[PDB]
């Protein structure tokens, strides 16, 4: 399970599902609501799968959790318009993220 030198990334996404911009992340990116994404996103990502994989030990070091934090945001960045609501929620929750991360690093 999820060593103890990760509980800050632990609550980095912790506080990132409690943002209000996070709600289009909170889980996989749902076909029955988004037709052709995973024709077009060949790593999708999530808060609840990286929630579910920090917890059980899948990441090792905290660049690991950071990567897939960012893919979320990048995926988000292949797939919506900048000024659509999904777009504009990536744009929010890549700031803010990096402002988390920038205490530590
Ligand atoms: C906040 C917002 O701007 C939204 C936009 C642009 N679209 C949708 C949407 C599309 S389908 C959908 N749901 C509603 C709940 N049950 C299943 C289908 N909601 C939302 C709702 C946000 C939610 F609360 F769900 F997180
Ligand atoms: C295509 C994409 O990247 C999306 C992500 C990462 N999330 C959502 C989404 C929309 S509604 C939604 N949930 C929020 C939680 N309650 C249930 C409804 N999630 C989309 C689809 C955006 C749409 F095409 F519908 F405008």
């Amino acid at each position: 399970s999820m060593h103890s030198d990760l509980t800050f990334c632990e609550i980095i996404l912790m506080e990132m599902e409690s943002h209000d911009a996070a709600w289009p992340f909170l889980e996989p990116v749902n076909p029955r609501l988004v037709s052709g994404y995973r024709r077009i996103i060949k790593n999708p990502m999530d808060f609840s799968t990286m929630r579910h994989r920090l917890s059980r030990g899948g990441y090792t070091s905290s660049e690991e959790f950071a990567a897939d934090a960012l893919l979320v945001f990048d995926n988000c960045q292949t797939f919506n318009e900048d000024d659509s609501e999904v777009g504009k929620a990536g744009h929010i929750m890549r700031r803010f993220f990096e402002s988390r991360w920038e205490e530590f690093y």
